[PDB]
């Protein structure tokens, strides 16, 4: 059934938290026994948000292997993509340990490090290109390259430097500032436009390692991010545009990790965007 008209029936209708509950109900149920470990409870944003055994990134290293991340390989779509919380005081070193082994391009940030008065995320790059970072735990250096700032979003091209081998790696930083601290964006205009300037950049593409999002819990707004991307590169892969099941594509994402889309606002933006989205190539 054509997405849009199937919009317009759920908004007539005004069944959105029903679909959502219906989501809830059929999504997986994996185990996470290693996220659950008490050696790994500061290294947890979310008692209620574990990534999946079979689907974890694990750190190279025979210490402690554990980051809250998980890898979304979609097959039919040929996209791969790590979804992280947003990194802790304790997690920033091990957040630049994962970029550096898993070979990432890109990295996507879609929450302000402070929101409704409370810190959602450390401040894990730097703000200066003369004051670099040192993570001494796992031997990595940052350095600010340059920044562009835009009314929507930021551009950031950053230094990582492997210590143990002098090597280093271009990565960029892409900041979407403007999600409001309640609800979701009125228009899924910048939001699509946001997704289009990270594939431009090549951070989506076979020839890097998969693309790292995140938020505060890795589960709501980045989500949004993947969903509305795979549903749009479906719908230019296949004969018939309208066979793109967004709920199907979605449950199938949360093979690989738990939660992903929030609430019943975030169902109606994701599917808003991809509707949007596959309307502006017309
Ligand atoms: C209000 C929507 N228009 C807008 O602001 O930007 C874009 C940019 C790209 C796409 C796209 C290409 S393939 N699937 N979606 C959609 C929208």
């Amino acid at each position: 059934m054509e997405m849009e008209k199937e919009f317009e029936q759920i908004d007539k209708s005004g069944s959105w938290a029903a679909i959502y509950q219906d989501i809830r109900h059929e999504a997986s149920d994996f185990p996470s026994r290693v996220a659950k470990l008490p050696k790994n409870k500061n290294r947890n944003r979310y008692r209620d948000v574990s990534p999946f055994d079979h689907s974890r990134i694990k750190l190279h290293q025979e210490d402690n292997d554990y980051i809250n991340a998980s890898l979304i390989k979609m097959e039919e779509a040929q996209r791969s993509y790590i979804l992280t919380q947003g990194p802790l005081p304790n997690t920033v070193g091990h957040f630049w340990e994962m970029v550096w082994e898993q070979k990432s391009r890109g990295v996507v940030m879609l929450n302000r490090v402070m929101e409704k008065g409370s810190l959602k995320c450390a401040q894990y790059w730097p703000q200066k290109e003369e004051k670099e970072m040192i993570f001494e735990d796992t031997n990595l250096k940052l350095t600010l390259i340059s920044e562009d700032i835009k009314s929507y979003y930021t551009v950031r091209q950053l230094e990582l430097e492997n210590l143990t081998t002098q090597e280093t790696r271009e990565i960029l930083h892409f900041h979407y500032t403007t999600w409001p601290d309640f609800g979701v964006p009125e228009s899924p205009a910048s939001f699509l436009n946001f997704l289009f300037k990270v594939r431009e950049s090549g951070s989506l593409s076979p020839e890097h390692g998969p693309v790292v999002v995140h938020c505060s819990a890795g589960i709501g707004r980045s989500g949004t991010f993947c969903l509305a991307d795979t549903c749009l590169l479906l719908m230019d892969k296949r004969k018939d545009p309208s066979s793109v099941d967004i709920k199907k594509v979605l449950l199938e994402m949360r093979k690989f990790r738990m939660g992903l889309i929030q609430t019943a606002d975030q169902l109606r933006f994701s599917y808003l965007a991809v509707i949007e989205g596959a309307k502006f190539i017309m």
